[PDB]
C-alpha cells in the first residue's frame, strides 16, 4: 500500500501534539493495551505482575518503556514509507525474541487510536483517523514480511 503525502500529512499533524509529552501518551497507549487485552501483559517478564492500573500508572519502568516504544514508532511514521531499516531490527528483535503475533500489534494499534481519538479531537476527525488507520495497516503488512522472512510469521 502507499498513502497519499495528504494522509502523510493529517498523521504528522496529530503526531506533533503526540510529542508534546511523549511519556504521558505512552503511558495512556500502554495501560489502554493491557486493560483492554490483559493476555498482552503475559509477554513482559519485567511487568507481569502489575495488578491494577494505579499500579501501572506508578510504574516508573513502565513509563520510561512507552516513550522507547513511542519514539520508535515516531521514527517509523516520520520516515513516510521508507521505513525499510527502521524495521529490520525491530521485526527481528519481536518475532524472535519476544515472540509477538501479528494479532497483538493489531491489539496496540486500536489502542493509539483510542488515544488520539480521547486526546487529539480536534485534530484526529474521521479523515486523520483514517490516515492513522493506514499508516498503521501499512507498519503490520510490512513487519508481517519481515516476519515470515524471519521464519516467524506468527
Ligand atoms: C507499534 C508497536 C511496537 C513498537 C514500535 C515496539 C517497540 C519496541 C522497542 C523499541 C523495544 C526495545 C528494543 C527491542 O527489544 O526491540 C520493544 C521491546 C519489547 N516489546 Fe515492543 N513494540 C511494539 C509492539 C509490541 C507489542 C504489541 C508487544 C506485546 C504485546 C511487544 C512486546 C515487547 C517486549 C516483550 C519487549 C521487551 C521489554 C523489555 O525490555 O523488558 N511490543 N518494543
Amino acid at each position: 500500500m502507499v498513502l497519499s503525502e495528504g494522509e502523510w500529512q493529517l498523521v504528522l499533524h496529530v503526531w506533533a501534539k503526540v510529542e508534546a509529552d511523549v511519556a504521558g501518551h505512552g503511558q495512556d497507549i500502554l495501560i489502554r493495551l493491557f486493560k483492554s487485552h490483559p493476555e498482552t501483559l503475559e509477554k513482559f517478564d519485567r511487568f507481569k505482575h502489575l495488578k491494577t492500573e494505579a499500579e501501572m500508572k506508578a510504574s516508573e519502568d513502565l513509563k520510561k518503556h512507552g516513550v522507547t516504544v513511542l519514539t520508535a514508532l515516531g521514527a517509523i511514521l516520520k520516515k513516510k514509507g521508507h521505513h525499510e531499516a527502521e524495521l529490520k531490527p525491530l521485526a527481528q528483535s519481536h518475532a524472535t525474541k519476544h515472540k509477538i503475533p501479528i494479532k497483538y500489534l493489531e491489539f496496540i494499534s486500536e489502542a493509539i487510536i483510542h488515544v488520539l481519538h480521547s486526546r487529539h479531537p480536534g485534530n484526529f476527525g474521521a479523515d486523520a483517523q483514517g490516515a492513522m488507520n493506514k499508516a498503521l495497516e501499512l507498519f503490520r503488512k510490512d513487519i508481517a514480511a519481515k516476519y515470515k522472512e524471519l521464519g516467524y510469521q506468527g
